[PDB]
């Protein structure tokens, strides 16, 4: 995606490394001649580029046609008439099946700015790049504005554990229209029970309510920083922690304790200076954290990365727990996808690790917007300044560590009621709800790999609880067009999910729709 | 509030100024003797403290009992038995009237961390410090878990323009339970019309949907930074722009272009280095912006500050518009409180100023969580990379300025429908809805000042459209306890609001409840 920003920052550190000038000083457009580089400096720079890229640029170019970083970036940024006639007639039958979605997207592109209108954009199939617009949904099905049914394995990006509009959720909304709901303004009469139930479900000691996962992450870091008096923070390459700037970064090349590089335009490097990216599940990284000792305010890990539902790095995490625990560093587990999905107690319970702060979201909102930060009082006390009682003469003891948090829509009266219902339902259903969801998901992946193995197809399915992804070398973007044409709705992020509402016939139509589609390009020349 | 952090940072710059050592180097606990300060350096430091504080500290203290910054801070941080017996019997009749709220707060303090359990905390009246818990609401009334009615002038912090549960909002939720709502996952079939209506209501060219005002602000800055290739940003002292860290700062003392100081523990100064606070409506500040020239990525102003609904700085803002416009700097107006409140077209329409980006929230969500960022394509193009069409061979032209934004709950299907209804209702009602709300609010404030003037009371009411505040030298915290005891619910932030649902009797009971209460401490010894 945002590659040129990454290429620019890579050279800006390669140059800075070989020459000695601080990178916050290297104009990206200045001609190379004026940096005054040695000939070994220039071969070393030529080498890092031959390594990290395919290209071998003759150093003469640096003095002629590629005389500044900007121009190296633009250069460094770089079909059978058999296959053509299959897709030419695909793009046809496709676009004709979803023409309403394309018309609605064309008609609202400008007035409604949304980065999802761009996903899987390519200059040559631009006649078929637009999101699918939905009109309705129920259980595991979804209907687009053309009328096409879908089996939904997107499930609101993981929100809808129980499918769309499960009966107990609908009745909660219906109940809220009759009962003259308390308003925003005064405090929730229901957040108390939601928290208690969460504490019982998960082991955490105190619980706080925000408006999204991004907000929950943002606030968690602020809590680790306020409690440790520290400022630096490690997160891991490939994790996803929301869109708060202070976590939107990339790994500074061959860096250990080295500040990170911005992910994309508009993220200023100032926001990166208290952030370190390290590789996940590689023993070197614990050493760097160990090396940092009493430096880190926090380590923030996505227990199981939504990108790699395979990497279930048990050993890493317990090791990660020991390290952070003796250095007084807060361990922050991001359970926004896995919490209340792998099991009622989350990743913390599945890996038998107890973190200092966790963040929840997605499922725990019942369909409504929600982000939560919860954990030990030692940090949570930064939110209110510590417990106290009436009748004694106590006081917020952490008053001088108390930070700033707020929010208009915190503990929203409807949202708190939808959460409350999710938890009651989950504590009413047994462990056996999760066992039946996981085992349903295992079946689907097993019986998919078994079809891939028996006919030698470059596709494998990966899994953690009910979260599963495809892994293949074939052109995914086009494969997933075929699924979505085949009535199996998969958003562009390709995080797939099953719900308790997915039946036998849904589990079938999925395994089938991909069987027919591997047969659809086999017979199109994409084996 | 977070004063010790501000005192510490003040000295850390006073010391650094007089001595020359960079403040990011001054250990806050090191003994003063070791900084090696001259005797004029030490008198100059003694002077800045006598100025900015009341205290005159003899320099000997710096070498004995106050030998480090930490100890200066703790020191620098510094009742008739007639009055006592009134409040002693108040705290009584109060707590007895709201004992359910106090019991619920005690019972959930620890399990539910929430900074609002602390507001108006004081060690001596700690027997009466807890939020009011609400059970119900309708129109302009709200009921606590004890049963006490209230006239609500909080109105969800400005959310409920039309009161609690106006009929057209309820019927929207009711409609959504029957109709098998489309899900999160695929894109909204309704966001297109919401945006168009907003464009027609407000003048903006493109519109984007997030999850809170904090998110909307956060994303707006990211857009100004991505479009201008710049990173520094000015915001103004006393504004409120959400809880995104990169705006949580305070004015570095006597600074113009100087980076700001963190607001509170846990905000690292790295986040402050691309942020400048300046005084609002003071001609010096436009000069500093002028001086910065092509430096600023953005200026972010709260058109009318929710703290000072008086300061309606017409002249400042148009001047602010000219400046930012010729330097290619994005002007960002934060209309989260004033948008769709002063009038359908917001502060932009009331002051006849057209900004580059605006943020909306609160009201525009219909009761549901929502934050919006909208403005000229020149910046909004950073969200999707620019319009394009089918049938031609166009392309996202701003592709290399495109930043990163996301969000699970963006354009939530219910929320988009509640927004859609707000706008239809607002475009169905005339300008005359706003004229009748404003004129209703003017009456209430006029007839309040007229009662204050005729009996010489240190209280004045301030106003912008339907937003009004109290301004008084008497102890507000206790005054507002009396109102809330008097059945007039005012949250701790004291931003007050009228709704279209406030009747003649509500407008009366308010003017009255404060009349009786000024008479309640007149007869208690607080004139
Ligand atoms: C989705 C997700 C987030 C962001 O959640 P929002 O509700 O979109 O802010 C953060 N962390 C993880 C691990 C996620 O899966
Ligand atoms: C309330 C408010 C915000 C923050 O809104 P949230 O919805 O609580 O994030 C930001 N700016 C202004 C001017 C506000 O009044």
């Amino acid at each position: 995606n945002h590659t040129k920003t990454h290429i620019e920052s890579f050279l800006k550190t390669v140059i800075s490394n070989a020459s000695g000038i601080r990178a916050d000083e290297i104009d990206s457009n200045a001609h190379f001649i004026g940096f005054g580089l040695d000939s070994i400096m220039l071969t070393q720079v030529k080498k890092a580029i031959a390594d990290e890229f395919n290209v071998d640029i003759p150093m003469e170019r640096f003095f002629d046609t590629m005389n500044n970083i900007e121009s190296v970036v633009d250069y460094l940024a770089e079909y059978t008439p058999q296959q053509r006639q299959y897709l030419e007639s695909f793009i046809e039958k496709y676009v004709d099946k979803t023409k309403g979605s394309k018309q609605y997207t064309d008609e609202t592109r400008f007035a409604h700015a949304n980065n999802r209108n761009l996903s899987s954009f390519r200059s040559y199939w631009k006649e078929m790049v637009y999101p699918i617009i939905a009109e309705r949904s129920d259980g595991s099905r979804m209907w687009d504005i053309d009328g096409n049914e879908y089996i939904d394995i997107t499930m609101g990006f993981g929100v809808n554990l129980f499918g769309h509009h499960p009966s107990f959720i609908t009745q909660t909304v219906v109940d809220s229209t009759h009962s003259a709901l308390p308003p925003l303004g005064p405090m929730s009469n229901v957040a108390g029970e939601v928290a208690d139930r969460i504490r019982a479900c998960t082991g955490v000691e105190r619980v706080a309510f925000y408006n999204s996962g991004t907000e929950a992450v943002m606030v968690a870091l602020r809590l680790a920083r306020a409690a440790t008096g520290r400022t630096k923070v490690v997160v891991f390459a490939g994790s996803y922690h929301g869109t708060f700037d202070g976590v939107l970064g990339v790994a500074n090349t061959k860096g250990g304790a080295e500040p990170a590089n911005p992910l994309a335009p508009g993220i200023p490097q100032s926001f990166m200076n208290d952030l370190i990216i390290l590789h996940y599940n590689h023993p070197d990284s614990l050493d760097v954290i160990r090396n940092l000792g009493n430096e880190l305010a926090a380590v923030l890990v996505e227990p199981v990365q939504s990108r790699r539902p395979d990497l279930q790095p048990e050993s890493f995490l317990k090791e990660l727990r020991a390290i952070t625990q003796q250095s007084g560093t807060a361990l922050i587990m991001d359970e926004i996808i896995t919490g209340f999905r792998i099991g009622l107690g989350g990743a913390q319970e599945w890996f038998d690790i107890q973190a200092d702060l966790v963040t929840y979201g997605k499922i725990i909102g019942g369909g409504q917007p929600l982000g939560i930060v919860a954990g030990k009082a030692e940090f949570m006390n930064t939110i209110d300044g510590g417990t106290w009682q009436y009748g004694d003469d106590s006081y917020p003891t952490d008053e001088a560590k108390r930070t700033f948090v707020a929010g208009t829509f915190n503990t929203h009266p409807l949202t708190m009621r939808m959460s409350l219902a999710v938890l009651r339902y989950l504590q009413a259903e047994g462990e056996t709800l999760y066992e039946r969801l996981n085992q349903k998901t295992t079946y689907l992946v097993d019986q998919l790999n078994s079809y891939f193995e028996q006919s030698q197809v470059p596709i494998r399915m990966v899994q953690f609880g009910s979260l599963f992804r495809f892994v293949s070398s074939v052109d995914n973007d086009l494969f997933f067009y075929h699924l979505n044409y085949k009535g199996v709705y998969v958003w562009e992020g390709r995080n797939c999910f099953l719900s308790t509402a997915h039946t036998s016939d849904d589990i079938a139509y999925i395994i089938q729709a991909v069987q027919e589609t591997v047969k659809d390009l086999r017979r199109g020349g994409f084996i």
